[PDB]
DNA sequence: CAGTAC
DNA sequence: GTACTG
């Protein structure tokens, strides 16, 4: 039909924005089913098409509490060690979700390590995990994973699901970061900028060395950060719970 | 670049 | 704003 609301449609699939909507419009593609016959499809997108209607629907906040402790449940078998704490939106308390934002990390401080790639395994023996999205190996000591699961029993929708295991010493500012929002992260390290500061997933640091252009040339020096209150504290911020963080 | 995560 | 893989 129309161009505008077949853009919408085609940027809707997971894997594919405005560049590659455009692209399938020059291509004469309108359709859902135009896609899935013709286009050449990235792995991801193949999947992001399978489950387009799934995709679009926000879960009951219910159902995401059941799919954490469903990532709970596998990787305590591992080790009861293991801390799992669901994010995002559902952290700030919202009634519904887009997906579910499953940290983890272990407080001793080194259990963490060798659990990513024996949960994700066993998710997949399970039946939980339908489709594996994307994976980060190489974050440093995080490792993420961006993928597809589903609840057993009928009547049950395929959820975006991401995993992340992180060390203890950066659990603060991965939780800062993934509980968000996206626009307060924002506006959190556009503050640390001006202070001299950078904040990201794994530290905070201070005296950070910027140039003329405001250009980051150096790294400055880790800070300690065992709480969120901790990072709030060392950017002079009133400290705002996660549902004061909703924006 | 493009798309993605918050 | 920061930062990952496709």
């Amino acid at each position: 039909s129309e161009s505008v609301p077949v853009l919408e449609l085609f940027s809707n699939i997971w894997g594919a924005g405005t560049k590659t909507a455009q692209m399938w419009y020059q291509q004469g593609f309108r359709s859902l089913e135009d896609i899935r016959s013709q286009a050449s499809l990235t792995t991801q997108q193949a999947i992001g098409l399978k489950h387009y209607s799934d995709f679009l629907e926000r879960m009951p906040r219910e159902e995401a509490t059941e799919i954490e402790q469903t990532v709970q449940k596998a990787a305590q078998a591992f080790n009861s060690g293991l801390l799992c704490v669901a994010c995002g939106s559902y952290r700030r308390g919202k009634a519904t979700c887009g997906d579910v934002d499953v940290l983890i990390t272990h407080p001793d401080g080194r259990s963490h390590r060798g659990i990513f790639s024996r949960l994700l395994d066993s998710l997949r023996q399970e039946g939980f995990l339908t489709d594996d999205l994307v994976s980060q190996e190489e974050n440093g000591q995080q490792q993420k994973y961006l993928g597809v699961c589903r609840l057993p029993g009928p009547g049950r929708r395929h959820r975006r699901l991401d995993i992340i295991v992180v060390p203890y010493s950066e659990f603060a500012c991965a939780l800062l970061y993934f509980t968000g929002s996206a626009h307060f992260n924002r506006s959190m390290r556009a503050l640390a900028k001006t202070k001299g500061m950078s904040l990201s997933e794994h530290a905070l640091s201070t005296a950070v060395v910027r140039n003329t252009h405001g250009c980051k040339v150096g790294p400055g020096r880790v800070l300690p950060t065992p709480t969120e209150k901790d990072v709030f504290r060392l950017l002079g911020l009133p400290y705002r719970e996660p549902a004061e963080r909703d924006w």
